[PDB]
């Protein structure tokens, strides 16, 4: 008599399944075969549980751990009860410290590898072979919010890769935008502190819509580039799997003659762009505020690995200076217009960890982690960073020792003279521990720089200049970069633009401030600042209305690389689709519904007015994964109402409402035979609509058109018929 | 020219004013007239700002505090900016561990007073003249969620007030309902873990509904009844004024004869009992997950003092 | 061309080889071949070095260890510098908290075995079969002083062992002495910040000889018995391997059938009592405060093992209350004349660790870390240790995953729901972190209490009365106990005793201190408060001098357990002799002395007026090991000055000093041929003198008569003679 | 940052200046002040930006590096003038 199921129903398949079908699990017991030299290096540190006694941490069995030791079973707890006073200590010192910025976080692990050797350019071991496979551990993340805030939240997102090479591990730390927010890292805190919760009351969490932070902008254009971005549908995407990832500075690549490229880095994702749009992620993050973390984890389970695709601008030294920006300048991108993104290699996240805060919590990421082939430019908020990452980590992760914390584990080898850290793992045997040495033949020994294996020496930059605190004029630019962005936005991505800055202004209380942002924005584009104008009551003077605009970008009048949807690459395999049930489903429909979407990866979940069962009508039985309230519209891509008793739900408040909410955020919406007269909610006509699928019975063509909505992401067509329909 | 609106539109009045009247603002200078003994000594570590020039900690004057110090307009960073690192250190440093449950936290200061000498049955100091004023600081919180989780969440809340008597610091820590979960504190980290997110993936958010917390509530029957309140609409209130709370624990008043009587404590809120029904709240958290933390501001600085028997 | 030497003579040789023969080394490459389950399972995070390159901690390859990255060869050094500041940022935090006490400590690895199994009385695993052998790792220590404070102060050593079980790790943490300062862990803190440095000004180090410790003793004569054996011989040992060691509360060992019975743990040295005078002890402070640390390490390379037998004295339930002082009680002992103590067992200390930091600083030793057959009693000192041990490592070692630190490391399975410290080594793949949980059918599991391999069960002892704050009327006894230690002593073991309070008095500044402590001197023993108050100056008044003594202790007049020397028991194996060399080595004289010396296991080192080589007569070369003033006769245990060249270091002020002090502390001293024209500096007569071995050469019976003089440790009969010499 | 166990060490007593020192540095652990500044960032307008940057100047000026002429390579090498 254990307290498992006879069945056997609390334990998951190990096996590739749903979102929804099984429990939910650690990566190691759910996938069991997916391995890398990583994953195995974490053996040693890996515990099981099964068909062992509960302990002490010293090792003594315990007997009754129901229980205090008191003097009586009515008495005082004992203070020689060392059983509980270990089993409460441990659980009083759980916590340590978030990260400053990008608390908020979730990870996978992977793997990488070149498309071909690039030694041509670098030097870097991992780059060298199409056959080097390389671990990565990657931790997507939102910026502001604390570690339990939301995922859905309009902020950036971050996006970091640590690769464990051959020749040590190199830390790619990048954001889902191609830019900063500011130009010299020893502005950092203050913008911080701007965006995060003001001082005297914590308010307001993961978001960017108060006072400080606009009042910041107001008075620092530099940021407003970044902000663009972060106002456009960019700043909430769907997945983290339909975000683009940039290292955003200019690197260099350093090769076996000493040849230095300038580079920035790219990820391109092959799920390809996504995002949601406000009022949809807002309420969402109240329906869920895992979605992301969610989404990741079971795409994963699922066998939908997030890939991506690691690409690289390239730029010869002798092109420094033919921008008309500065390629140092982290608030300026180089449009792919100028520069293409020259695909490299493609990274693979395809196991979830096994213990969130062992693996992910505890995992340091830093930009300054690079290896032999890379090094850096004097970026000025790039040079800030390079301080920073080491920094913390003797507060966060309690000492000089994290990198031995397992996850953060190099998988080559590592020696020195570094001695006696807190919570020191390592051993050390060297009857020495400085250099020049004689009593070990001073090893380890320095590697001369060379070829491969060798050692890291800096790119010998020349440097000429005196000792200031001073910015470059060359950086004196603020407007043609968001212009750039703007005008290659889509209209209907430029009016989610305006509608970003409007919401966000109008929950600044001083007015004064949306007024100098609008004073911003007329800089930028008039058509833009007199549409967020018009949503605060603010009329443009004539002084306003007739500033001049900002030049093109070195002749460019637009980049479509720049926008979600100008080129649409939505891909549908790992999207989700909710049905909604009634209690006798023509079993036909359902039958050719399921099969469709099954044949291109597409998920569904099935929803009912209650959980339970409800039976075809063929009495197939009909498991229901949660309510119409459970799993609102919000989490799925599409709504699909099969044929059946629609009698059932006709009425139903809540299924009405599925479709009401599933049409103002502009979803697929498909109906089949007697589920056509919820049309009717939906304000729709009855000669039909695009965007709403509509038949008889579910069949090739009624399945063919919804996935191809799908391949479309969202039913923009829609936008202008949305504001009558009140949800 | 200063940056500030020439009409003084940045500064909120120092005056009781209404939700969304008024920017808000720090207590010291909202409402710079209410005081109680504690409030006053925090004179002595409080800092203003105005008229004040822009420094290192070490007092040293700052010229520019917009860029870091390198070889040349174009050049790289030195590592003799001090001022740069002092500045990104201990910007790096900030965070604190966030307590292990009830993180997530609301607080206030103000005062209490007995309504009647209680030497009868305590020996209490600050229960002994209601001419006796106590500041005390309280703090109000969920229990789940991380410090940045929401505050409508269908959570119990905590309720914990700091006396600051004459005759030492007395907490009086309790919460929203007037029981617990479990019967021995041997059996907490187990509860709290089930609770919790999950292990392997750091999932729900200051939620109970998942399956860990279930499957330990089905096995230990000791916990329903709490359970049931937390069910309840109990489990979402309004306005941390506009709940009850409870020190849960029987506990002793012991007089100047020694004589013992068994005690249990509660608060009784004068706004009355109000909760939200779990749509609103659960959507609410989403629309401002600030919003008990809001009100609670709000409410204070408006003049509506939150006040408790 | 490297740096070691091209003979090889860097390297130390992996053989067992004596003191000053090799330089000194890591365990592990010194005895390789020595192991242990503990040993072994530390395998996993040691690190070598050799044929490594030198790497930052994330693995890469380091070119040029020698410099800062700069602009120019006399620039500035640049923020981009990581190799620097990892470099430095260890370095930076490489030291953690000191022991709050005994924060000065020495240790080594090793094993134990029981001689039988003790299944009769106790079910613990690791005493239930003599063939099991288990790890253990041994720390001893002073008290007082800081880390980096002296050995050979006057002060308690401590005496930790940490068991490495089967059933969980067992920490058998006592002291060099029998009982302690205090009754109740509440004066903890008092007593501690009495006898540590006074809190104005940080003095003394590592000594009570101040007003504050005094005042306190002064104050509160629980404290009397500790402060005769601190104040004797026995706080001034000779070698780690020379105290015996105490577990000092009573405590229980608990059967299969649950049958409690009162213990108390002893270690009983091998190498027998030994201990130094103060004037040696106080000045090797000085001459070298690593005495003790050194000692021990080379007593090991050595192949001297220390070993220590563990003894049990056994009390059974129903004699609780025969004694006229109280078990629970540790200020306390009990007398082997009254019960005697059992040897149980053996531990065998056979090899140093591998990095002091590593294992020794960061080992944790608990006492409330025990196991199933063992259990606590009401002892009100001990009830206090058990809160304290756990919660110091939260500071100390950083957190609550202290256990996961390598040394601390279980060898036998641990698994719990414990989850998350700061940094947390073990990852946890437990799908559920608590029970009763289903979800993995509630593994790991409870375990019930049994004969072996059970869970841990608290003796049911029955507790009757109320909640006070109250010292047992049964602990109101101050003086019996140090009378009974007093009248244990030899007569010269008295002298020191007086001499001890005589000089630690001497240097309480406020007189009327001075006073008190000798009106509790007079409470134990007349004698001993005369002597003492005539060092003093004080006169005794009539009060005094008519004080009754108190009651023997149940009927004892001595018992000969209390005194170093009462019994001999001294052994000469692992000792160590200083030879005089002069530039004209009688060749045969020196052969027959190392001869006979090495037959016994005893070590010599060649001293001389400089270093490098002198020539014996017959050509053979000698080298030496030290000069006279680089290895004081303090560091030996006695002299040889064998025949030749006297005139060579007949007039040499350090060859004669040498003598007089080694004279003055009471050690052998052996004179061959015109050596004996050395007695004129020690003021010896012609006629001879016991404890001056002196011939024509040294032979068969020169050598018997030294080893004999050095097997009874001392010339005692030495002392009246001693305070005419002036050294 | 670990010897007196935070970024907030200038607080400790006899670390303390006895000249004023006001920024927008918020939070160490064991934080002593507590900062009234409506604003924690600059430029900021809501607190008129105060504290303020002072200019360099012949007495109660801001901190200005000297304006040394840096040029060379960036190397990891001993100057020559030390050997
Ligand atoms: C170039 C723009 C930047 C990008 C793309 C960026 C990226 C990130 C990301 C993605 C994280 C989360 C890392 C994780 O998952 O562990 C992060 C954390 C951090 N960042 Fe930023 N960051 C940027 C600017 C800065 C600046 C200017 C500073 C300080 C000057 C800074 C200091 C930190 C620190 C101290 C942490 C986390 C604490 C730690 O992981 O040790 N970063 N950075
Ligand atoms: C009787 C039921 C309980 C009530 C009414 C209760 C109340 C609370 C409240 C309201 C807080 C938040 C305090 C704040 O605002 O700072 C809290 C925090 C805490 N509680 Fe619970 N609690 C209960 C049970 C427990 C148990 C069983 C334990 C451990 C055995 C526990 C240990 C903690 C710790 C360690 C903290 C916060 C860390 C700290 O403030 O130092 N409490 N308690
Ligand atoms: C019964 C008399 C005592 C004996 C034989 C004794 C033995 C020792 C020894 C030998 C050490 C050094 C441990 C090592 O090498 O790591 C020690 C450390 C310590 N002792 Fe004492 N002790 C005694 C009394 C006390 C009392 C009364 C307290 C507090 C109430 C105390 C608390 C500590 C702490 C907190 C440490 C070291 C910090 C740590 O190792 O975690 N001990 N004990």
């Amino acid at each position: 008599d254990s307290l498992a199921p006879e069945d056997g129903s609390h334990r998951p398949a190990a096996e590739p399944t749903p979102p929804g079908a099984q429990p939910t699990a650690p990566g190691s017991l759910k996938a069991p075969d997916t391995r890398n030299e990583k994953l195995n290096s974490l053996e040693d540190v890996r515990k099981g549980s099964e068909n062992y006694a509960l302990t002490t941490n010293q090792g003594v069995r315990i007997a009754d751990d129901q229980n205090s030791l008191r003097a009586g079973s009515r008495g005082p707890t004992l203070l020689e009860d060392f059983i509980l006073r270990e089993k409460i200590t441990h659980f009083d010192h759980e916590r340590i410290p978030e990260r400053i910025v990008h608390a908020r976080g979730s990870a996978a692990h992977g793997y990488f590898q070149p498309y071909k050797s690039l030694s041509d350019i670098t030097k870097a071991d991992f780059l060298s072979d199409p056959n080097k496979i390389t671990p990565v551990f990657v931790r997507f993340s939102t910026v502001q919010g604390g570690a339990g805030s939301a995922d859905t939240v309009r902020d950036i997102r971050g996006f970091a890769t640590k690769f464990y090479t051959e020749e040590g591990i190199f830390d790619l730390v990048g954001n889902n935008t191609p830019i900063f927010f500011i130009q010299d890292a020893h502005k950092f805190p203050d913008f911080v502190h701007a965006v995060k919760p003001e001082p005297h009351w914590a308010i307001p969490q993961g978001q960017s819509a108060h006072d400080t932070f606009w009042d910041y902008v107001s008075l620092q254009p530099e940021t407003l580039h970044n902000v663009m971005w972060a106002m456009s549908d960019r700043g909430i995407p769907r997945s983290y799997r339909t975000m683009e990832g940039f290292g955003i500075h200019t690197f260099r690549l350093i090769n076996a003659e000493g040849k230095a490229t300038f580079v920035r880095f790219h990820w391109k994702p092959l799920a390809g762009k996504a995002s949601l749009v406000w009022d949809e992620a807002q309420k969402l993050t109240g329906r869920d505020p895992d979605f992301h973390r969610r989404e990741l984890w079971e795409a994963i389970e699922a066998g939908d690995f997030p890939e991506y695709e690691l690409g690289f601008q390239l730029i010869p030294e002798e092109d420094e200076f033919k921008f008309d920006f500065d390629l140092l300048d982290p608030t300026k991108l180089i449009p792919e217009e100028l520069v293409p993104v020259q695909r490299v290699g493609k990274m693979v996240l395809n196991r979830n960890p096994d213990n969130f805060f062992a693996e992910n919590e505890q995992a340091a990421f830093h930009p300054g982690h690079i290896v032999p082939g890379l090094d850096f430019t004097n970026d000025p908020l790039l040079q800030g960073r390079l301080f920073s990452y080491t920094d913390t980590q003797i507060s966060r992760l309690g000492g000089p020792n994290f990198h031995e914390i397992p996850i953060n584990r190099p998988t080559c080898p590592y020696h020195n003279f570094q001695r006696d850290g807190m919570h020191r793992m390592g051993i050390d045997t060297n009857p020495a521990n400085y250099e020049p040495n004689s009593i070990n033949d001073n090893w380890p020994r320095e590697t001369p720089p060379g070829p491969k294996r060798g050692g890291f020496e800096s790119y010998q930059e020349r440097v000429e200049g005196n000792k200031v605190r001073e910015r470059s004029p060359s950086f004196g630019e603020y407007y043609s970069h968001p212009r750039l962005f703007w005008l290659s936005q889509t209209p209907f991505e430029q009016r989610h633009i305006v509608d970003g800055f409007s919401f966000e202004l109008s929950k600044v209380v001083r007015p004064y401030i949306r007024e100098r942002v609008v004073d911003q924005l007329a800089h930028i584009d008039l058509t833009l600042a007199q549409a967020v104008a018009k949503n605060l009551g603010i009329e443009l003077t004539d002084d306003q209305l007739n500033i001049t605009p900002p030049p093109d970008v070195n002749g460019l009048k637009k980049d479509p690389s720049l926008s979600l949807y100008a080129i649409p690459d939505g891909d549908v395999k790992g999207r989700v689709v909710a049905i909604l049930l009634n209690d006798e489903v023509r079993s036909a429909d359902l039958l050719a519904i399921l099969k469709a979407l099954k044949a291109k990866g597409v998920h569904a979940k099935l929803l009912y007015s209650r959980m339970g069962e409800v039976t075809a009508d063929d009495g197939t039985v009909l498991p229901i994964a949660a309510t119409f309230a459970g799993a609102p519209s919000l989490t799925v891509d599409a709504v699909i109402v099969p044929c059946g008793n629609i009698a059932d739900i006709a009425d139903n408040g809540d299924a009405n409402y599925y479709l009401m909410e599933a049409y103002k955020h502009l979803k697929p919406i498909a109906l089949a035979g007697d589920a056509r007269k919820f049309k009717a909610t939906i304000k729709i006509a009855d000669q039909g609509e695009e965007g709403i699928v509509e038949a008889d019975s579910a069949d090739g063509s009624f399945m063919d058109e919804l996935l191809t909505l799908m391949a479309a992401h969202r039913v923009w067509s829609r936008i202008p018929k949305i504001d009558k329909i009140p949800a």
